[PDB]
């Protein structure tokens, strides 16, 4: 099962020729989008990441700078006003760096951990586009952490950790990591290389993983680890990848004060966790075949009345539920139950609940899910403590 | 004193020339910005509105049917790719119309409320770029509500009611309103614009709201109320707007089935609230003068030590603060207790809790403010349970004060 085709049934999202590559998320896609983000934060927070907003666009001449314009031209969107040239962020990495300048460093201040959901605009060829999975304008949960050679070994083993961390939320059977070294275009010294491409190496072995060398498939600045995740047809998608930086911030006139007085350059590892949030969702969509878990689902849950009869009660449980943060809609249309029920299974809505007289009556609700599964009368507190549950423990399945 | 001033000393944000009028959001400043989301969602959530996002491009060709091309080419940023140009989004509504217009559409659809914190880039002279309140990227809460004419009514209601509602969050209630009405530059007939004129007359006369008119400011597709909020320099800046749109549906082919099953046109209200966020936030910086109520404030609460005996509790109250969900920083610093307690209050923190000896023995908290108010010792449940309701309420003012500090009263 394709994400495109899900993504269309489920009201995810569109694409249009009027902008290839470029997604128009539509509500329902959007709340997966968002309920993405909420659990990156709440990572970041115990990981004790920053997190920020860099500029949409810069000057030419500071990508010019870094290398990018050298290294990196083809892909990168360009735009102009009063006669400078600006590019279109392709990478959230300079502008951290700006950050990072603003303010005397110090030793006291790395491990730095600054974390943005960096929209990245890259200019695909259009033969290239696929669905979700490879677009021209994507957001990554991108991080960059300013640190001491010292520290080097430890930031890029709590990158790993958090990747596996993340993952295991989500339930990937297959995590392939390639370790891709130096390319033909590059920055920085072979010295360096060699060292940065051992570091990460070591870091993989330490921490047990498997791994297959993808030659020369490093970044201009820097060899990388990639995570690897698999579509419905067995295709490798990069998501999760750390990366290892002698270069840039010296580029861009990083420094700090160590704490044995030295002025140095601080490493700079890049992560991305998910990858891009676009791809992701569309591995998340095939993954699960549209059967997100309840709290990825866009609508939690649907409450139906039989007749009229039941109208106010379905309202009454709505607020309830709504006021107890369940995304719960009341579906008050003049159609047979039947009907309905099937229209919100088809979209793929993990519980339904049905209110006939009965459970007016007894200030209970009739439970069915997705699946079919019949869960029988449940009392309306019950059926509350138990989303509140899975949807806190963000659980798998239930 | 100056947004800008502020800005530099809250570390809240900086620009750099490498990129005129785009803002680089730090990690204090980009707090503030989420809260605002958040709080905006929650009125999303319970006015009834989808969020969405359209995307930053979209060609050119698009851009004329809707004539952007004509009466707004001077503030397009414009790119490339494969010999077709792209325009980079100075509105959200045409996406929008792009997502209506996905499916077939019916009256019972209606009225359909889109949401989105859009991304615009607007190509401003480099001379009348202004800190926060005139950028070239900017992010507005954003919403266009689609519906019949018979809803126009109700729907404009709604989004007056909105703009009162969530402007009395930050106390202000007598906001200056203009009607602009149609400009030099404009598309649809003048039957078309006298309706819309009409129309948002109406809805403010019938909320009893005082206004004057501002002639030829509309915007081409459309008249538009504007809020007005008032800088440190009582400059006027437009911050909430509501326009009514009966042509850019009508060019970017938007229809639905009514109700004998004749297709029609929707009619297309636009709505920004709080404005543009930067431009918000701005607005409240200097109108708070940094004193940003606690619900935003980056920093809610720090914690100082007097000597090094105290930093393991320092510590404790640190980690408990934090899972209680405030944003709450340890000051273990060898300064003394005024040197600290005058440094967060110039960063402006609310809550400052002191812990000497006496403290760690009771476990308990000496509470000061940053208006230099002295609130004794407290138990630490009852600072979290009352910082807590503070956040929750999102309060304009502090334990026991009669007044925040705010420049127009
Ligand atoms: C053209 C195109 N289309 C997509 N759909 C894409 C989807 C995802 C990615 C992608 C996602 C994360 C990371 C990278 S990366 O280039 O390997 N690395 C970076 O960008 C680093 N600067 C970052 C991790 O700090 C690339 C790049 C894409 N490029
Ligand atoms: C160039 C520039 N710089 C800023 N800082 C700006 C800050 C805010 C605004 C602004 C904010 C909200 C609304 C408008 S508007 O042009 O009047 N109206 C619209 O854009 C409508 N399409 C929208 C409300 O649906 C404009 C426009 C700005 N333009
Ligand atoms: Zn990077
Ligand atoms: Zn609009």
């Amino acid at each position: 099962r394709d994400h495109r085709k899900i993504g269309k049934q489920l009201d995810l999202y569109h694409m249009q020729e009027e902008a290839p590559g470029m997604v128009f998320w539509h509500n329902d896609g959007w709340t997966i989008f968002r309920e993405l983000e909420v659990f990156v934060r709440s990572k970041l927070k115990e990981y004790q990441y920053q997190e920020v907003k860099g500029p949409f666009m810069m000057d030419r001449v500071l990508w010019e700078k870094t290398g990018h314009w050298d290294n990196y031209k083809d892909a990168m969107f360009t735009t102009s006003s009063e006669n400078r040239e600006y590019c279109i962020k392709p990478m959230n990495c300079p502008g951290h760096v700006q950050i990072f300048n603003q303010g005397l460093k110090s030793y006291r201040d790395l491990p730095l951990r600054m974390a943005e959901f960096g929209s990245c605009h890259r200019n695909e060829p259009s033969g290239s586009l696929h669905g979700l999975m490879r677009v021209r304008g994507f957001t990554q949960d991108d991080a960059h952490i300013f640190c001491t050679e010292e520290q080097i070994r430890d930031e890029v083993n709590g990158c790993i950790r958090l990747v596996y961390d993340m993952y295991s939320t989500f339930g990937f059977e297959k995590i392939v990591v390639k370790l891709s070294t130096r390319p033909e275009k590059r920055i920085g010294s072979d010295e360096m290389w060699d060292r940065a491409e051992a570091d990460l190496a070591v870091a993989l072995e330490e921490n047990n993983i498997p791994f297959e060398y993808q030659l020369g498939e490093g970044a201009f600045y820097g060899p990388k680890i990639e995570f690897t995740l698999y579509d419905c047809l067995d295709r490798a998608w990069q998501c999760g990848t750390v990366q290892l930086d002698f270069s840039l911030p010296s580029r861009l006139s990083a420094s700090y004060v160590g704490e044995d007085n030295e002025r140095k350059v601080p490493v700079m590892i890049h992560r991305a966790i998910l990858g891009s949030m676009e791809r992701f969702i569309g591995i998340l969509t095939e993954e699960f075949a549209g059967f997100f878990p309840t709290w990825l689902a866009p609508v939690q849950v649907v409450i139906m009345n039989i007749t009229d009869s039941q109208s106010e009660y379905v309202n009454e449980l709505t607020q309830k539920l709504s006021n107890a943060g369940i995304r719960v809609k009341a579906d008050l249309r003049n159609e047979k139950i039947g009907f309905k029920i099937r229209e919100h299974t088809l979209r793929r809505v993990p519980y339904m609940l049905v209110c006939g007289d009965k459970e007016v009556e007894s200030g209970k609700v009739a439970v069915r899910t997705r699946r079919g599964k019949d869960l029988g009368s449940m009392d309306v507190n019950e059926v509350i403590e138990k989303l509140q549950q899975e949807i806190r423990s963000r659980s798998l399945k239930q």
